[PDB]
């Protein structure tokens, strides 16, 4: 297992714009597209995104395409960061792909949020930190997926995934 198959386990793959968990406008793995509510803003970000006129549907192909450069600015992102570089710096591989998970799924700026959560990681105090990080919205709005990422720092396999 790897991050990237993580992710498309988590995100799913769908080749027509749909509307994520939160009702915005998204497409092929996961690729929020905008916040607006108009599907015509949505549109417009497609065809931007994809360097064609796509009328709201891509192939399989431009669905990896976005998947592989939002994997890489994650990775960017946490790495740029002040506050999570020095806990992606402390952790093994599996539970790195833990955190770029979340990260892909609430961005940099929301994962940096997760202060306490964040230095429990850092001390290696799994328990703890599992426990910490479930008293959250995102565990609440999104408990499977949640459980599934709490369980990879838990425990530091891929057991949630298999
Ligand atoms: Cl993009
Ligand atoms: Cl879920």
């Amino acid at each position: 297992m790897n991050i990237f198959e993580m992710l498309r386990i988590d995100e799913g793959l769908r080749l027509k714009i749909y509307k994520d968990t939160e009702g915005y406008y998204t497409i092929g793995i996961g690729h929020l597209l905008t916040k607006s509510p108009s599907l015509n803003a949505a549109k417009s970000e497609l065809d931007k995104a994809i360097g064609r006129n796509t009328n709201g549907v891509i192939t399989k192909d431009e669905a990896e395409k976005l998947f592989n450069q939002d994997v890489d600015s994650a990775v960017r992102g946490i790495l740029r960061n002040a506050k999570l570089k020095p806990v992606y710096d402390s952790l093994d591989a599996v539970r790195r792909a833990a955190l770029i998970n979340m990260v892909f799924q609430m961005g940099e700026t929301g994962v940096a949020g997760f202060t306490n959560s964040l230095r429990m990681l850092q001390q290696k105090r799994w328990d703890e930190a599992a426990v910490n990080l479930a008293k959250s919205r995102w565990y609440n709005q999104t408990p499977n997926r949640a459980k599934r990422v709490i369980t990879t720092f838990r425990t530091g396999t891929w057991d949630a995934y298999k």
